């Protein structure tokens, strides 16, 4: 009847990032929460602006989502880096075949609790000597896609990340029809 | 030396044309104040993501600001249509030399207010109709600057519009350095 999308965000987060991934995940129809990190307060992004989650990553901790997303940004990738709520949710969603979406720094938050070795990802360039020793860097593509693993660069790649992750819970069509609105070729 | 933007965040603002542009302008040293079209108060966006301003419009009332940056979204457009500050802001920065830019459906916020008459200018591709008889409106072109207004389309030329600005306010050296970071050629 509906597919669901887990949005995390933290303290530090590229807000574009995270507010594009939000708003075509909305617009793709899918029920989206987005989760602050620490709690429900506000949670101050990269460039100051201040967002107010749904509700605390806590409070969805025994929810399933057909994806985990997580924004990039330095700062709110090494504060999902450090969360062991992170970890336990990010390996539960691998283990049962569930999404998995990270952008610009955020898959490092991969490499940093041990998920989906092996696999093909892309990061923003300057974290690519983390992503080298466990997982195939991918150089040349501005959206990677290996699995149930979807992982891309940075705001320029923001857009597509976004609507790849919602064709693969809503559809070509339905995409097609969000990208056409939206003014992005897809 | 810095330079200065005024963002104005009105309810159902289009969220991410919004978070472009207060990133992007920051990315490019500009100072930027995001100042709530009804005070200070969270601001719910056309997709309910919820933002905190840095101040209220009010508040901000007589101070100058070298770019006046509207947001679009349809139900963000028409309260700022409506509201007598914004007009007297826009008439005042007009007046006064000063940079106006608006995307998507925000463009008519000036038809509302009686600003810019017969200048050229883009919206939202469907907006259109409402501005063909006082304006000089240009199809097909994701970003136009006339004098001291820049207007631009929709999600997808966010980066783009914001680029622009960004380069009026801090220069082409600048924004190159930012748009290499944010991976968006330009």
């Amino acid at each position: 009847m509906s597919k669901s999308a887990l949005v995390i965000l933290a303290p530090g987060a590229e807000e574009m990032e995270f507010i594009i991934a939000a708003d075509v995940l909305r617009r793709a129809g899918i029920k989206v929460t987005v989760a602050g990190l620490n709690g429900g307060e506000a949670v101050k992004c990269s460039r100051d602006v201040q967002i107010l989650p749904d509700t605390s990553l806590a409070q969805v901790a025994s929810d399933k989502f057909d994806v985990v997303v997580l924004p990039g940004g330095l700062g709110g990738s090494n504060a999902m880096g450090e969360s062991s709520l992170v970890g336990d949710l990010l390996r539960s969603q691998e283990s049962g075949g569930g999404l998995i979406a990270a952008i610009c720094a955020a898959p490092t938050v991969l490499a940093k609790h041990g998920v989906a070795s092996g696999k093909s990802l892309t990061s923003y360039p300057s974290m690519k000597p983390q992503l080298v020793n466990n997982y195939s860097y991918v150089d040349d593509k501005t959206v990677v896609k290996d699995g149930n693993l979807i992982t891309s660069r940075g705001p320029g790649t923001a857009y597509e990340f976004a609507l790849k992750i919602a064709e693969e819970l809503a559809g070509k069509e339905k995409v097609q029809e969000v990208a056409k609105g939206l003014l992005v070729a897809y």
